[PDB]
């Protein structure tokens, strides 16, 4: 177990003039997405940019990059280290050169296949158990957060997932109600609820964008229907592939506590294989 993690992220301090900024790639909640350099020779890395924030916002975005910094999983996208500056906070990533799945899944829709999905499936509850086991939660599980390190088209998939960016627990009641449906309906009721259950359900609604190939769950809806979706204790409706609609159905319970464990899903899933 890491010992004063925050502290020793102080440490990994890169600093803006060993960057060149790239393109804009995506945006997150509160943050921008850019292609980038670090210099001593040069790596390609992924810029994660904080709007400027209140401290408070600053410090918690800092908490997930010192989060991942200390985890070590081959399908969790690694943390160089961070730019600490009042007003530009910046994430420094290995940069994944086939991007989001979400965007990927889009345009190779026609050709994904039942064993491709799985195995994406697989590698993310892999993921997931490392955390479960640190008693960490990440807060972000979604297609657009993990990104394909090798695509597995024409030797498989592989998948790495991305920082969770500002955690949950400072986020806005509204910034929370847009998360549905992915975010778990705990936290949308109060953010202090977060806890190593909300990944589960996440979890779930991740695999059933995989099955959609990554079709956006309740697009289009405004947060006012998002809302009375988990008043009314609703789910998204069940993918026609029995093996993953089964596994998102038991994620996705509105009692954290009866959510299963990620050891428990990863022994379901080699069962499976069998």
């Amino acid at each position: 177990q890491p010992v004063y993690p925050m502290s020793q992220l102080s440490f990994d301090r890169i600093l803006k003039k060993d960057l060149v900024q790239g393109e804009h790639l995506g945006r997150g909640t509160r943050t921008h997405i850019y292609s980038g350099t670090l210099m001593d020779k040069k790596i390609k890395v992924i810029l994660k940019v904080l709007d400027p924030s209140h401290r408070d916002i600053s410090l918690a975005f800092f908490e997930a990059a010192s989060m991942m910094r200390q985890v070590s999983h081959k399908h969790i996208v690694y943390l160089y280290g961070v730019c600490f500056r009042d007003v530009e906070n910046i994430m420094v990533e290995e940069f994944v050169e086939g991007g989001p799945l979400d965007l990927f899944m889009h345009r190779k829709s026609d050709v994904l296949t039942t064993p491709w999905k799985f195995k994406v499936a697989k590698q993310l509850a892999s993921a997931l158990s490392y955390l479960e086991d640190k008693d960490l939660v990440h807060g972000n599980v979604c297609t657009k957060n993990l990104l394909l390190a090798r695509e597995g088209i024409d030797c498989g998939p592989f998948i790495k997932l991305s920082d969770p960016g500002i955690p949950i627990t400072v986020l806005s009641r509204q910034e929370c109600i847009e998360r549905i449906p992915w975010i778990a309906p705990e936290c949308v009721e109060d953010s202090k609820n977060l806890s190593v259950a909300a990944d589960k359900w996440s979890f779930g609604t991740t695999l059933w964008e995989i099955c959609y190939n990554g079709e956006i769950p309740l697009k289009d809806k405004t947060l006012i229907e998002k809302e009375r979706f988990y008043e009314s204790r609703c789910r998204p409706v069940t993918p026609s592939c029995k093996e993953l609609a089964d596994l998102m159905t038991r994620c996705m319970n509105y009692d954290p506590n009866q959510r299963p464990f990620f050891r428990a899903i990863m022994r379901d899933i080699n069962k499976l294989e069998e």
